[PDB]
């Protein structure tokens, strides 16, 4: 029921660049403390600039390490959250950075690539924009690949429970996807780690499956985090997913006993469609 | 807000056995293919028989390996699901076995110990019945200890979302707990791996927190399973948890792409309170 390129796409960079037909392509890498990996990621994409890709920015989500200077040294334009929308104070979390990035870019197509990937293939951006440029009716392109414990224990079982029409999607929370600016500026942006599951469910409720494609990116690798930082990610994924399914969420943060106690933040506050800022 | 023995309880086996006061104690080990571990588990408890513990059974949930003969060789009474309730056909899953075991035992207090524990401490049963025998108003005693990825990514975040009053419980899905027969035969029994989260939420909705205690069992170890068998456990945990929170569950099983497709069963069918079979 869901368009799925299962094996390596066949289009070439010149074919895809032809099919642009006046549309522009923006690439955004959100970065919070990724000095180790940001340079390899930028370098996998920058060859495409002025060709297929018209714009590449690194949205610096508050990095205190060498992310900014290493990204500058790789030729990337670096935008802080403040610089993307200065009149609006900054909130924490990933969803904030991706929402803000819509103001700092202008491509008709926006591509999101996580800045914590290790040895990312240089055909990621070409593989993601493929269905947008060639397919008709595609507005969102998620990716799948190949670890994935929030996805496989939280997101996918919960979608099976509440939005079973999205059971065919293989990586709902994937950080690598592309979508049209029209779609992105229409949708609200969940906070924190809810942003991906939120844009998936919202796109489906607004356009159905036939506007959603997914593409195989081979196999991936990234930081594999501690189980506790996943508890908080899981919580925010649940919070967002319940909201889009009309289920009230208590707003209570996950408390963990390490034994010593600590409560993690969870946000129920979405950012509005970027359209309202026109 | 929740009674919690944080460190090793102080009662001794003779003190606890005095506080029995005419009540009997039944111990149940549900077993599906546990030949490797069933003997060590039985042996940690059998010294207590005819003393604190009045009855120990192994409810054989369909084992095709040497679980039954090794359990017999360790002096345990072995009951099959058929033998516990012959007039009712057998359904799969853990919840079925624990429900059936209420018919095959008769203690005023029932203690459940997973038969897949490695080197279980012989004070587990004494530590679990402690609050039931000495405390007043305690009807359910959960355990905590010390891995725990369904618990920490699914159960606890979801309880925070939907039943935040149970955020203090440290291991909602723990297989080691004790409860009164009156409570257990009043409650329905979720199917499969939903049985623990179901008995927790149901007990709370019926008696509040002050009927629930939890006790430290130190540190544990068991099989650490594949991520896919956890996906299905997670699904059934979600299914049961949504039901007790009045949220409709689609009944759609989790589909996984290993890429090759496969859908796992999920059950929405609880067993009724064992009382209805009187
Ligand atoms: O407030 C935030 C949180 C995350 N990220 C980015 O989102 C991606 C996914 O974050 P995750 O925490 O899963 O990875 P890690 O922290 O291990 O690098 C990474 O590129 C982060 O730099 C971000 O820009 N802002
Ligand atoms: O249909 C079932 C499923 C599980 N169990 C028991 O429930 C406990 C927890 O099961 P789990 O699958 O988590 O452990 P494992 O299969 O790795 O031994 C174990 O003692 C199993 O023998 C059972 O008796 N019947
Ligand atoms: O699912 C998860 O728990 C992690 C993968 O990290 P693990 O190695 O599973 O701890 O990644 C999630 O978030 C990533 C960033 O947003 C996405 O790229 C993954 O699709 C998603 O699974
Ligand atoms: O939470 C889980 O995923 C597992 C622990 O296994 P893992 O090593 O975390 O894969 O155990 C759950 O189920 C057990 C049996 O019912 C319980 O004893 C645990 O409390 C529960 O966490
Ligand atoms: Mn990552
Ligand atoms: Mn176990």
């Amino acid at each position: 029921p869901l368009d799925t390129t299962w094996h390596r796409p066949g289009w070439t960079i010149g074919e895809l660049e032809a099919a642009k037909a006046g549309r522009t392509i923006s690439v955004v890498l959100p970065a919070l403390n990724e000095e180790a990996t940001i340079e390899s990621v930028i370098d996998s994409i920058s060859p495409l600039v002025d060709g297929l890709v018209d714009e590449l920015i690194v949205l610096d989500s508050g990095s205190t390490d060498d992310t900014e200077i290493r990204a500058i040294a790789s030729g990337a334009r670096v935008v802080s959250r403040e610089q993307a929308l200065p009149e609006v104070p900054v909130r924490p979390g990933k969803g904030e950075a991706l929402w803000r990035s819509l103001a700092a870019t202008s491509g008709d197509i926006v591509v999101f690539i996580d800045s914590d990937l290790i040895n990312p293939h240089p055909l990621f951006v070409p593989w993601l924009v493929g269905p947008l440029l060639t397919g008709e009716g595609i507005q969102l392109v998620k990716s799948f690949y190949r670890g994935g414990r929030v996805t496989e224990l939280v997101a996918r079982p919960l979608l099976a429970a509440l939005r079973p029409e999205l059971g065919c999607v293989l990586q709902p929370l994937s950080g690598e996807y592309a979508a049209s600016r029209e779609l992105l500026t229409s949708l609200p942006f969940a906070p924190g780690y809810g942003v991906e599951i939120g844009l998936l469910i919202d796109t489906f409720d607004r356009l159905g499956l036939d506007a959603i494609a997914q593409v195989n990116l081979g196999v991936r690798a990234h930081r594999n985090r501690p189980l506790d930082e996943l508890g908080a990610m899981s919580r925010q994924v649940i919070a967002t997913l319940l909201s889009r399914c009309g289920i009230p969420d208590s707003g209570v943060g996950l408390t963990q006993f390490l034994y010593t106690r600590h409560t993690w933040p969870v946000s129920l506050v979405d950012r509005p469609p970027m359209k309202v800022m026109r």
